[PDB]
């Protein structure tokens, strides 16, 4: 009955060809660098006869032991956040350059390049050492793939260089980013005694009567608006491929201290957990008598024998079992406290608990929660500590222990987005983005979102205008190009932030906004390497 | 810097360049990501989305993303959202021109296609905010805030980008969505007041697009496959599809049929939707009920109910079973109290029991003064995700020879009906196979059989899914650029038709899972053919 | 509408909105699964492949039907049992082998597909330690497993397919002794399971029938592999003559133990799972809750009553212990040497007990046993890898395993094949410098990993090994780039020579045995002139 079911050309399908290729040799070159110092910058020349074309550029980083006392670990991904710049340069000049947070943003969905430059307990989870001579850190070794458009496909689309000398330049970012230390932690020191040590290696290959012919190049141009300016502009835009709208944070205002950090658990969840560990400590107090050592604007009151406090509208349950009978159960019901005005809404962090449970310990003489019944979000946990106590604020602001303030932690984060931790909520309410003069387009919803997060199977998506849906390499990208008589040789972003109750401590965050240009260059090997802007 | 061993190892042949590629120039085009408000009618009384796409400058369209508002939810009562709710919104998806249907497809069988989309699916809706079933307190209290979601309607046009995209130059396409009720879409309990939401509900759709531009396009015609699905008689272990010539795949699995119940089911576990947390969530659910510290005998349980006092041992003999009962703390003038009988079910006076007391061998926990109430710390069990899939109905079934559902009042209060329309198995993970053999005969030859699921293991196999079905599949050869390979169910010897044949698994007929009724469902995907002649036509390939 | 301003903005040029769709070979697929002949020292089952209308076949699955498991005892299986049962697989034809593996180099090539891992046996049914508490109690239930044999006729489906018009293949799969797949304890009726076990196979596979196919000739990929002398830092691969890939990696050898070990987390296979279940195996015997001192450990144990200061000072070591609710008659006790090590008296020691920070719990009337709330400690992978065996070695000048009776009993044999490194989760890295000879020159020499993280990123696998890549061109559509011999030279031969990082002598991991494993992959054209045939490339 089969052979029923089975005069005209048809393609082999069962079949192939297998062509010779190219003669060549891969080999794997690993070269230190130069290291000079301002900002400090590490160059890595090549230039060897035999090593006709690279691609797949790998900075590894060995990080110093911490000794001493305090708190101390390493931002996720140390290894990226570690660079603030890298450019690929020849005798001709640049051939392509990018700035850290770009560098990173394109690897955010290399999870395996992103677990290189330093993703582990050992690294992020934040270490306490308690004599000055104990370990904090043991020293370590980490990886950063440098992606650069010449590792798109592999051999064909090689950085040729055969009879050049090329340059990588390292620009890097201040050790202060990829830490987040205690107050108790000598960062005067550690400042002082770390240096940057790296090492770059790359896939050389030799290749025997090399054929080159000319390529195209995208290189992502980023352009940061003024601070609580809701708008940016990108110049000289003539051949574009793709233009990525996302807000950053800006914490100059700020001391940059937080009270709480999950460690390497970075999950929303883990981020709140930790929060709401930090705070347990002063929330709920087990003593005989009213509890000592908070500031004089604190209200604890003691719990009543139904076990609820009402704090206006907002009613919290509290029960600790096992409570010494000369001892009591109070909640601090004022925690962290915001207002504007006096006759204004208050955000109070301890309203957003409802139920806490737990048992005393005769033994060790302190209270184990059991549930937590609460309604803490991840910008809870992103609130710099010093917007608490902002001048806008006409509470106090800040009533936890001077015990639990001690334990906040410095985070200098260079790649934060939005104004949240995760990254999480949404702050553009509105985008229009215009070439020259006229509306490019517009949106009310995150479409563009959407489609990059969808177009590229990430869930770490930004507002995208894609232009090139076109195979990279085997055709000239597809671009949006610009008319410089009409005046369309410029792209102007312009937002409308979300809006929200002014008696928020995240209201007063300082934003700025981001657009990255990838503009169309062409790659010229007529006496030597060179790149063209085309126009 | 390269080892001279290399240098050495490196005439006259001829050589394909791996180490340059001359960049080809290609079509000129602009894309641009349109959305489209819609035409709602509620007659069909279905409610049915309508967007017309008329442009002289769209030129092509793919990758069609359907967005959806959700409301604010106050009231009282517990509430949620199925899982990727978007996707559970769609009941059929059309893409129309003038000429006619070009393609469409079952709400369902868009959600098969997507699975293994993690973006598409977290997109559609799947979150605490969304998924865990919340609860209002007062008239006014705010159950769930309001929300968009977006559902990525995956097309033949999607495949290849703009190779595959949708011409439509000179065309006028409608891209109609009907509704599922939004019955389906929620999860509820008694307390909530559904008769107000399901009629002050409405479906707020906006469908976006990618558009694209095209100076001079040369248009060709290519081919597309269109997903027929044939679902089989309430327990009937056949199905068959008709009209088979060109058909490049052929699925089987199985759905439930709950309409013989009221759809009420005892637990559910919220946005974490791992097998473990749909047990744990049902062991929670019963051990309200199941361990009672109380001063004399429990009160408020049906007469029926048989609550036994633990020995000074621990050890409570039901029958065979012996469960372990042990509770710290508990006060002087209370004792522990075990119900031995919260479920149960048996078809004859004096026969078998199947009894979900009996399935707990370790109980251990302490009592909160504070709180009056026992905090558990360790369970062992023999639970498993069958039992937290049954519904309640079946419980106290007409076929029950006992009560049934011992329970306390306030436990029965908690349950929730479900209604999710894309449930596949007969538990809610689809994790227990019901498919004994298969076979799939074209007339009285048989073209396939298997004893075990290796056509599934093939098709997760082959595109990398972990949610896969038996899927006969039949073209190798890579799409758009080729005509894909099919079968043919014959013309000649007869009728054209493909007749799927299983053996389900026997079960007992005192396990209540015995009756949820089951449905056989077959998925054709025919090949057809578009063509651009004088506006965009589809014809089946025959 | 398309916003005005791109109506604006819009030689020969490639078609990208519509393409030729061409007429493919007429063909047919079927899934033909097939049970084989099982023979017996090894097991082997056999699968013969001849058929008028299957031109073509690729995508080999092999299911393996897993029996009831009842009695008494821990029993549990390895993670991926499917691909842990599989020693070698060969493919061959009448004119001899086409293309073989052996069971581990099959593994790693599977080890970034998560769906074929899943496939093999990865659930806590399967891998969780069940326990047996009668003789005719259901340890683990009848259970199917699916294991993808990748071949390199997968790398392009119909493209790559093995094409047998007119020729007889036999598929050959040798089997592992069960005792590699399973894990259990010492009540497990071991000797009855092994006697009654077999092993039932049946071969699936994707085949073709092909109108008029025709065919052309390949080349084809086939890992050759050699294992160094135990703890010996060199091995060689002699007859190098096209070589695409060349990796190195590291195993235990366990001949000098029994094979069994402390704890094992089961499903959970974190490393934080592997050191959770040893914490926790640990403290059954590291506090006790007693009337008066403990009873039922060897003399050799040094447990000490826990002051009401709550701080036990092991040497430097000082460890809290505070339990809640402890009984009036009874009192808190710690071990204080649960495990030692030792080469000389009074020397250094290695005493698992002075890892611990801290342990908080509280005791419970109703079950008198401890429920412990908070561990602080420092144990790590390694720690969790340490067979018994070495605990109590001739080497050790204490009696190092000081545990009680129950929990010495507890312990679980684990001969699981594809173990890499010196731990559990191949975290640990032992290989300080790398060098490989091509004849008697040297090819590549590394001091870190750089060969690893260039394998691990180029193939998106968290589980890679040091690999010298010669091939970086695309499969099946060209003839692979190889590293080429040089026979006049001398330079035919891979010479790999590593310095293994050395480890404190009074650790019992410096006693754990150490092989070293080269992988070659050698080019080989594939022609079906009367019959297939491969032919090794010798440029
Ligand atoms: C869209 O870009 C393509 C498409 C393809 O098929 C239509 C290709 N096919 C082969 C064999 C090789 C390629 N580089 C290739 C690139």
């Amino acid at each position: 009955t089969i052979i029923n079911s089975l005069s005209i050309k048809r393609s082999n399908v069962f079949a192939v060809d297998s062509q010779i290729p190219t003669l060549y040799m891969p080999q794997y070159i690993s070269l230190s660098g130069v290291m000079t110092n301002n900002q400090a910058i590490a160059s890595f020349e090549i230039r060897d006869q035999y090593i006709t074309a690279l691609n797949h550029l790998v900075l590894s980083l060995e990080l110093p032991e911490v000794k001493g006392m305090g708190r101390f670990g390493y931002v996720p991904y140390v290894g990226y956040k570690c660079i603030n710049h890298v450019s690929i340069s020849s005798c001709n000049g640049v051939i392509w350059e990018i700035e850290g947070e770009e560098l990173y943003n394109n690897c955010i969905n290399n999870t395996i390049a992103l677990k290189h430059s330093g993703y582990s307990s050992e690294l992020n989870d934040i270490s306490i050492g308690l004599t000055p001579n104990d370990t904090i850190k043991e020293p370590s070794t980490v990886y950063v793939y440098i992606k650069t458009p010449f590792d798109v496909e592999d051999t064909f689309s090689s950085l040729k260089l055969s009879d050049s000398k090329i340059t990588v330049t390292v620009t890097f970012n201040p050790v202060s980013d990829i830490v987040i230390r205690d107050s108790s932690f000598d960062f005067e020191t550690f400042n002082k005694e770390f240096v940057y040590v790296p090492e770059l290696s790359f896939i050389g290959y030799m290749v025997k009567n090399v054929q080159i012919k000319p390529s195209f190049i995208e290189k992502p141009r980023r352009v940061i608006g003024q601070i609580n300016q809701p708008t940016a502009t990108v110049t000289e835009v003539h051949a574009a491929t793709s233009l990525s709208v996302y807000t950053k944070p800006y914490y100059g205002n700020t001391d940059n201290k937080f009270i709480s950090y999950p460690g390497y658990s970075q999950d929303e969840k883990d981020y709140i957990d930790a929060y709401v560990s930090r705070l347990l400590d002063d929330l709920v107090i087990v003593s005989d008598g009213p509890p000592t050592g908070y500031p004089e604007s604190a209200e604890i009151v003691e719990v009543p024998e139904d076990g609820i406090v009402s704090i206006q509208d907002a009613d919290v349950y509290v029960k600790i079992d096992n409570v010494p009978d000369n001892m009591s159960v109070y909640l601090h019901t004022n925690l962290l406290m915001f207002g504007t005005r006096k006759n204004s809404f208050i955000y109070n962090i301890s309203k957003k608990f409802s139920a806490i449970t737990g048992t005393y310990s005769d033994a060790t003489k302190r209270t184990i929660f059991a549930h937590i019944s609460h309604s803490i979000n991840i910008i809870d946990t992103s609130i710099p500590v010093s917007l608490w106590t902002s001048q806008r604020n006409v509470y106090n602001g800040d009533n936890r222990s001077a015990e639990s303030k001690a334990k906040d932690l410095f985070i200098n984060d260079p790649f934060i987005k939005g104004i949240d931790f995760k990254n999480k909520t949404d702050i553009i309410s509105r985008l229009e983005v215009r070439f020259g003069n006229d509306v490019l387009y517009s949106e009310n919803g995150p479409i563009s979102r959407i489609y990059n997060e969808l177009l590229t199977k990430s869930n770490n998506g930004t507002r995208t205008l894609t232009f090139n849906f076109t195979p990279k390499i085997f055709f000239r990208p597809t671009t949006i190009t610009a008319n410089v008589s009409r005046g369309k040789d410029k792209l102007s972003v312009r937002v409308v932030y979300s809006t929200m109750d002014v008696n928020h401590p995240i209201y007063y965050v300082q934003k700025q906004l981001v657009v990255v240009c990838n503009d169309l260059y062409k790659v010229s090997y007529d006496q030597g390497v060179s790149i063209t802007k085309i126009m």
